[PDB]
DNA sequence: CCGACGACAGATAATTTGTCACTGTACAGTAGAATATAGATGCGCATCTATATAGATGCAAATTGAGTGGCCTTATTAAATGACTTCTCAACCAGTCA
């Protein structure tokens, strides 16, 4: 590793899944769209309100294990940060 | 015989997700509203115009009444009618007769 790369070959290497959520792609897109749509024009929707919409979709899909509030805050984290 | 690399299997923290406990912060009457501007539209009042004159005047026929100018056989007699003029208009004495 020190032959094929610099001192960064003898530091640790971070995992490939760092910054990817383990929840299903449907849920990550649902949370992303729900937040963005909830803010069109004058509306101002908080992550907690998004989490309630997640729970409402979970009842429709009969999903016994939807993303919880902390997972919604993490999914929206970079979206709030860029801003 | 020694060193380096790949296959397969095994153990491991980073990553993501979930749960749990402590916490900063909004709820407290409140931004639709004030103050300029241009730009278009409409009602009112004045200021012209173009038409429409009837009354007055000048003139030129069209008679119309009122003028004026130019052209014409004559002399005797007789009768008739109507007129004019002139003249005249004494009175008793002297000589017969039945």
């Amino acid at each position: 590793n020190w032959e094929q790369d610099g001192l960064v070959g003898l530091t640790q290497t971070s995992r490939a899944d760092k910054g990817k959520h383990r929840i299903g792609e449907f849920w990550e897109n649902f949370i992303t769209k729900t937040y963005k749509e909830g803010n069109k024009g004058s509306k101002r929707m908080t992550p907690k309100q998004v989490a309630l919409r997640v729970e409402a979709k979970a009842r429709e899909l009969k999903d016994s294990k939807p993303p919880n509030y902390k997972t919604v805050l993490r999914v929206l984290a970079p979206i709030l940060e860029k801003q």
